[PDB]
């Protein structure tokens, strides 16, 4: 609508990249693992697992249904039973994220070193933003095509920052264009560890944020959307904080129960030695 | 109680064999398959599958639970999805049945040719009799330890002869001793195909039936148990008929979708050529 030509083409490129690289039905997610058929650090692991307490459902192509109810925490390794499957899901999402960045002209024009630093910095955030678009806030369920992930037991759930983020972001009822602009702004973060072209990346980020702000002003006159751009920017700031918290959760769990795939090791800085 | 010494020792041997060879909790049933993640003969296959329309539940050692809801009949091969797992279950039960016969002195004293003919004749019947002792008639569920098999959809279910048999036999509220005597009588059937020692087997059967009849008269005075011995004998006659019906169902399904394990092939006469 009422944007500059540069702004409209910028949204069209982002929407084009999202359409090409986001398997919204998860049809190509296959071959994943499923759950099978000194102690002050350990209770920290119970805390480090809170955002992933889900049951799992598989609807088969034939119409069959498999449900998995996880074990209760009985003090043993059984809290790790879903981690292999989660690693396969996240890895699959991360490939989508990487493909998304590679399609964007503004991203492929950066030096490959900064491309790698930016993806290392933002992969978790873009993953969570994509998961929010399949999140059902009425049933607390991420609806991933034939897979469903439903939160286990009520409002003590919203004490987990990750889960409060998904419910709050869902409440804003964003358009597809606003989600993919959130992804652009998070991807082009000039202050990630190891970025060299600080100013180029920072100017790109500002252009994406200006586009987002202008999109909202032109297509959202309603008083419910007053300050909407500022709410989004505050959520992106919270999400970067959640990203730092969860990066540390992963490294702690990896330290005592290895599970990260090779791609997760690259993205989160695990060298293998 | 009030039986001869020969009769009491006969029950003690049968109970001893049952105790040694019947894994009532199914703890040693492992490594089984699970469902994955010209046309007048085909609708006969829908009929030939009626007694096995169950959903499946696995309680894990860790406290996790897996449930499988089968597909709806949509005209394709998806009605066969549970057959590999059923073959593994039946094979496992059949090994129990074979071990049971081998412990019994009266059985190991027959010529090995008649042993084989008797087991070929009775394996399905002894399997169904053992399954009845874990059948829950209130929920229509065979409760096999950590596995559960629950009948899919009400009283149209009791039109299936197998399922009417399990409900009716459960209603008689038999003791363990009466079940294992039912197994003896069915095992020692003088008129199975290929039995040579007709009279020896027939006299053994009569002794088992006399023992059963005397056990009921001595330990069951209540009017609800009037004619109980005759009800049991009528059920064993019905079960032999169900056995012949289901032997033909298996051979028909095997003919167009092979699934029988090697042990099932031996027991049901499939040569492999
Ligand atoms: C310990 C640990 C730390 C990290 C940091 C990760 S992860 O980035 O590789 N992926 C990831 C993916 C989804 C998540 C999530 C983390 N937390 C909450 N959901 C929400 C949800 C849950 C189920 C399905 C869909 C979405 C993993 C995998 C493990
Ligand atoms: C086509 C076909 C024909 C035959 C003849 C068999 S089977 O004898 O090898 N075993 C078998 C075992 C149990 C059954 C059952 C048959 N029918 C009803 N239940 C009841 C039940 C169902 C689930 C769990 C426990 C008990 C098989 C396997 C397939």
């Amino acid at each position: 609508q009422g944007l500059t030509e540069e702004q409209r083409m910028m949204i069209r490129e982002l929407m084009d990249a999202q359409m090409k690289t986001f398997d919204t039905t998860f049809s190509h997610f296959k071959n994943f693992r499923l759950p099978g058929v000194e102690a002050a650090k350990w209770s920290q692991v119970r805390k480090d697992l809170c955002s992933l307490k889900v049951s799992l459902q598989l609807r088969g192509e034939d119409g069959s249904v498999w449900n998995y109810k996880p074990p209760a925490d009985s003090g043993g390794k059984e809290i790790f039973s879903l981690l292999p499957h989660m690693a396969d899901m996240s890895t699959y999402m991360f490939k989508g994220i990487i493909s998304f960045a590679k399609v964007i002209s503004y991203f492929r024009d950066l030096p490959i070193e900064d491309q790698i630093s930016l993806l290392k910095g933002a992969a978790f955030e873009l993953c969570q933003l994509r998961f929010n678009t399949v999140f059902n806030a009425e049933t607390g369920t991420w609806e991933c095509g034939r897979l469903s992930y439903c939160l286990e037991d009520f409002q003590q759930l919203l004490l987990e920052p990750m889960l409060k983020f998904h419910y709050m972001l869902k409440k804003l009822q964003l358009h597809e264009e606003e989600y993919v602009l959130m992804q652009a702004i998070s991807l082009f973060s000039p202050d990630r560890p190891g970025v060299l072209q600080h100013r180029v990346v920072d100017q790109l980020q500002e252009q994406f944020a200006i586009t987002l702000k202008s999109y909202i002003e032109c297509n959202r006159p309603q008083p419910a959307h007053r300050f909407l751009f500022l709410k989004i920017m505050a959520m992106l700031t919270e999400l970067r904080s959640i990203n730092a918290q969860h990066t540390q959760r992963l490294l702690r769990i990896q330290d005592i129960h290895p599970f990260a795939t090779p791609l997760m090791q690259e993205l989160f800085g695990i060298t293998g030695s």
